[PDB]
């Protein structure tokens, strides 16, 4: 049974608004598609329409839904029903399936109806799909068509429809519409709307459709459509997945189970969504929202790149430059339509932050030679963004000018220690970038810039703290308190984010010993936290606090990088014995899968450098901490070298939690070098029953 | 560890409207008692408030709801939290727990708010509570209470509150009230209003607080307090419930598991609802809510008999007689309130059906001489409370009326019971005219199709037919189950069908099918078709009553060896020991005791006839408790091996038994069955 057939899609699909075990979908999809293909259960809760336990369902959803807190946009319900019988409504047609005869694979979506005896299969490509249809009794079909957005249905001929919706961005309110061509190979017998949904009667008992959508236009939307049939889409899928799931190959495992470890490579390939097309001349078109005009070249959706940069973007550099240096052309292009480097996109600008952490994997582009082409106009682009003020309000930094004045901002502003750390991170990232484009009066400004973080440090408790205007620090504080100056998580957490630098960071502190009693503390307290800051308690919150793993939130990205912290402490064999039980015990390989959201391939990425066995701590420099491998043989192609790096690991019993030591080729090595590591043909990690160190 | 610490309440617990594992709740309570003791996770999915997975909740909640579908009534959410911090509402108060570390047990619940660092414990007296609150770092307590009722608080004294709630019944809109007396060992400093909840501010980070209901007064409510401390008031909900668990004692389990029969024990105890309390001179008293006065006697609330009177009241007969004649009686009391024998208590009536289904334990406690004393008013009772009309013009429902196939039939069996009642009491006149009525069945028969389908007026069939179709003419099932709804004429329905060959055949038929359904008579889908369709046991739906008897049926056919097969395959694939427990809806002890009686190994196919008609029990060695006799008996299971789909024979002491004679069944001390690989009759 070839890999792609044993990833289950609805790993981390079990959540609710008050809790996550990844908060994703089980999503059909080929890697980076415009669109995703999931069932819907529900339609009365909001953003979490999928359940994968209840065995009901209500249509296939083409989605474009990144995570529940951005929800979905330009999505249509399709709903394969008997013409005779039914019902009155979307609700009301809804029908019992077979969960343990459904098929959920990445290129692969197999559903049997109970109440209409129809078998739903479908496969997918970037811009459309192709789907069977097969009522088993011989009755005919009907299909109905759904969305929130409003929709129109023409019929163009006797076996094809056009379909128009429309709705709005979010943020931006920018007109938002989306073409779908329809072809059956039965024909249309008629076409109806029904209480604001669309009913199409269909000649046969069975059929394959051939579906595929635009941005661009209705004749686009045609020119998208598979050409070929359902098998011959399903193998090109499967290639597409393999392609890039086989740049890791699992060799021996050892005692290690590799499920969770596939289904990350899964997630790893979905984000960035595609939202650029082909036209007839074979060049990269997009839609340009704010003008509603068509515009040259590559552009992506769906990213908040305050998840993405510390952990993905990095992973994507090593094993997919091609696909790492078109993500960043996109990127380049959205700031070519609106004059800003954009931070959440869906499709258009939705960030509310004003940070700007692109900057990170612009940086880590940087240190590590990925994209020499672009340096120059993505630099131009941070500073920019990093200056200019929007009209708009939408965009750039917020509070720059008291920023630019204070070194931070007060609490005139939210989440004002989270977002002064985030600004003197960028900042570093630009004076790294300017740095190397050797401006060196940028550089000399941003990189003192980037020492910010110290403006906040409250040398009497030992943390990250707000000031006001005048610069004071509130009087009534408890490290356990959460919201208002920090963005979702406590000062406990905050406090340490500071990737940039570190070694300043732990003199700040008082000093390497202090600072490893920091470290100690956080992961020796109770997960307590106050909701203060809120109001009341929110799914983060909750995670921590149902874990057993202190102040180490892993469901959150704060906490991602805290145990590798211990490799700059007193105690850095203290590393491996974080990493090795929190891969063991806050991931399952079920449905009930992840510690907290996924959020677009971050936390999967997280997980799958902790198998290689080494981290990218700070993106913009080009160096790895060490943790501690899962398998006993794992290779990885270095793509950059058209290359495997064989990853060993001896004597890999469970019950060793410590790396005895670490060789690169022959050499042993505490931290790793990107340059190194792409000259290497092996990293063996040696464990221990105790520290060595 | 005591069995009852092995139980866990969250069996059957998740739910949804389309989809039902039980549809029960997490019931912390003593067996039977008054009010029962759930957490609450969320008030915004109507009647699904409990979510076992789900690490939150939003306090307490004092329920009485019996079903989702019933929903509740006179509840009552009681929330700790710190008096610092907190929040606005309700839901924004709502805290993390840890699901690991709580308890839920039948006599005790506990859960830690790790929002708020409180440790809630809980256990339950008939008509209260004993709760202990801990704020683990020592802050100071406040509790907030919320109702969908008119919500009223008084402080009596330092330590001491008087609730008041109102609202109104269902169905009949009556007015009712519940009272709730609540005392601390600590001193409440204030309470107040918040956005229509209460806000008690308490003076310790600890307490020990009592808390008892009444739907008589206030007074009474205080009197109903529990007297004694935590660890007592837990011990004697513990004796409560080992007092009747222990009426069950499995020596030997062999191969099979004994967990979900355990937990079907606990089910069984928890309905009818008790609903009435003791005054200070030790007399029952009850509040009559149609006139909204106290009345003397025993009343019960939660039961609808549709569902209980095929299969936990008949089990009650067998090993709690004393509280099977003080439910009649209550039941009785119901009657001399209202003029009728009620349908579905909750807690007044609520039946939409015509179906008087109480006719089904009534004439059961007559063929086992349980309630000699009520007899006759019994009959009485039902004879005055015996639609009716076109019944008595046509001897059948017409499609004026809504699932008239399956209403016709429920009469008919009525009939059955009241004709039995009467020739038991010598009324020959009564007994020959309901005897007669009670071939009913018979009008309904279409011999061309060869099920039973609804008739017009002027008594045509309809002519569009599938037996697939569910809804309109049947409750919640189609014709294929409707069609075999006739517990109280099997011979005559075999003739009815052609005889025992034909009727071999449409058994076999019903098995074979796939589970089809049709939803022309509802226009959508319903969770008991989705849990047929869903399931490996073609036609039979065991999720949902009609069809519990189903399997019994081959017992009078060609094939009486298929019996053992279906309910061991049956009761191995559709029961599970986890919180995804059951095939459907457990409805108040129902489908618990359709289980256990499979696990004994005979079953009482039709209540109001002296007989049991065999399956194939489960366990190697069982004991059950006989009390009408103050004996045991042993029930042996040999060859018990799990690919023993057969029983080889059985025997009621020394003889062979192919029928089970509720007399024989009192007399015998053993009863032991020899399992097969193979049929061999
Ligand atoms: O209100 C804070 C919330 O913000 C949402 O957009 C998400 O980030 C949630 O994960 C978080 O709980
Ligand atoms: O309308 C049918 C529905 O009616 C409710 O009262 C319950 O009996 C459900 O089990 C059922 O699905
Ligand atoms: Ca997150
Ligand atoms: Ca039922």
């Amino acid at each position: 049974k070839p890999l792609l057939e044993t990833i289950d899609t609805r790993f981390g699909t079990t959540n609710k608004h008050a809790f996550s075990r990844g908060n994703t979908l089980p999503y059909t999809g080929v890697p980076f598609g415009m669109n995703y293909f999931v069932p819907q259960t529900s339609d009365q809760d909001g953003s979490w329409f999928f359940d994968p336990h209840l065995p009901i369902f209500q249509g296939i959803r083409l989605t474009h839904q990144p995570s529940p807190w951005i929800g979905d946009y330009s999505w249509l319900l399709l709903t394969p029903v008997t013409s005779q019988l039914g019902g009155d409504s979307l609700f009301h047609r809804q029908s019992s399936y077979d969960i343990d005869k459904a098929c959920f694979q990445p290129h692969y979506l197999k559903l049997f109806s109970l109440r209409y005896q129809i078998e739903t299969q479908l496969t997918p490509t970037c811009y459309g799909a192709s789907i069977r249809l097969n009522q088993k009794q011989g009755k005919a079909l009907s299909l109905y068509l759904h969305a929130a957005d409003e929709l129109t249905v023409e019929q163009v001929d006797k076996r094809t429809l056009a379909l128009r919706q429309e709705g709005k961005t979010e943020t931006n309110k920018n007109s938002l519409t989306m073409f779908t061509a329809l072809q059956m190979n039965t024909d249309i017998l008629a076409i109806s709307q029904e209480a604001g949904d669309w009913r199409i009667d269909l000649a046969s008992s069975q059929t394959e459709m051939q579906l595929a959508t635009s941005f661009i236009s209705p004749s686009q939307a045609l020119i998208n459509l598979p050409q070929e049939d359902f098998d011959s889409c399903k193998s090109s899928a499967q290639v597409d997945w393999e392609n890039l799931l086989h740049r890791f190959d699992i060799i021996e495992t050892g005692e290690a189970d590799r499920t969770f470890f596939d289904h990350c490579l899964y997630r790893l390939f979905l984000f960035p969504q595609t939202f650029y097309e082909i036209n007839e001349s074979g060049q990269a078109i997009h839609m340009d929202l704010a003008t509603g005009t068509v515009k040259p070249g590559v552009l992506f959706s769906n990213n908040g790149f305050w998840d993405t940069f510390r952990t993905t973007f990095p992973l994507f550099a090593l094993i997919i430059p091609e696909h790492y240096q078109r993500f960043l052309e996109g990127f380049l292009n959205s700031y070519r339509d609106t004059g800003f480097l954009p931070k959440w996109l869906a499709p258009d600008e939705r960030g509310m932050m004003p940070g700007t952490l692109l900057d990170g994997i612009i940086a880590d582009s940087a240190c590590k030679d990925m994209t020499p082409d672009l340096e120059g106009e993505l630099f131009q682009a941070m500073l920019e963004t990093a200056s200019k003020a929007d009209p708009l309000g939408i965009n750039g930094r917020h509070g720059l000018a008291q920023y630019q004045e204070l070194g931070y901002l007060s609490t005139d502003h939210h989440e004002s220690v989270s977002h002064t750390l985030d600004y003197a991170y960028s900042d570093f990232c630009i004076a790294s970038c300017a740095k190397k484009l050797e401006n060196i009066e940028i550089a000399e400004t941003y990189k003192a810039a980037s020492q910010n973080y110290r403006q906040l440090f409250d040398a009497e408790t030992g943390y990250m703290r707000a000031r006001d205007n005048q610069g004071n620090f509130h009087p009534d504080f408890s490290p356990y308190s959460w919201g208002r100056d920090y963005a979702e998580c406590s000062a406990i957490q905050a406090t340490l984010g500071v990737l940039h630098d570190i070694p300043g960071l732990i003199q700040l502190m008082g000093g390497k010993e202090t600072f490893s009693n920091y470290l100690l503390k956080a992961c020796q307290d109770a997960p307590l936290f106050e909701t203060t800051g809120y109001g009341y308690e929110i799914h983060e919150m909750s995670e921590m606090a149902t874990a057993p793993f202190g102040q180490i939130a892993i469901s959150n990205q704060p906490s991602f990088h805290i145990p590798y912290l211990f490799r700059y402490s007193d105690y850095p064999d203290y590393t491996a014995l974080l990493i090795k039980t929190l891969r063991q015990k806050a991931f399952h390989p079920s449905w009930e899968a992840y510690p907290g959201d996924e959020d677009n391939g971050s936390l999967s990425a997280w997980y799958i450098w902790s198998a290689l066995g080494f981290y990218p701590t700070c993106p913009g420099k080009p160096s790895y901490d060490l943790g501690i491998p899962l398998f006993d043989h794992l290779r990885v192609y270095l793509a950059k070298e058209d290359k495997w790096l064989d990853i060993h690991t001896k004597q890999n019993h469970n019950h060793f939690n410590f790396v005895k030591e670490c060789r690169l080729d022959k050499t042993l090595v505490s931290t790793i070098q990107h340059q190194d590591l792409l000259k290497a043909e092996q990293l063996t990690f040696t464990l221990s029953w105790l520290p060595s160190h």
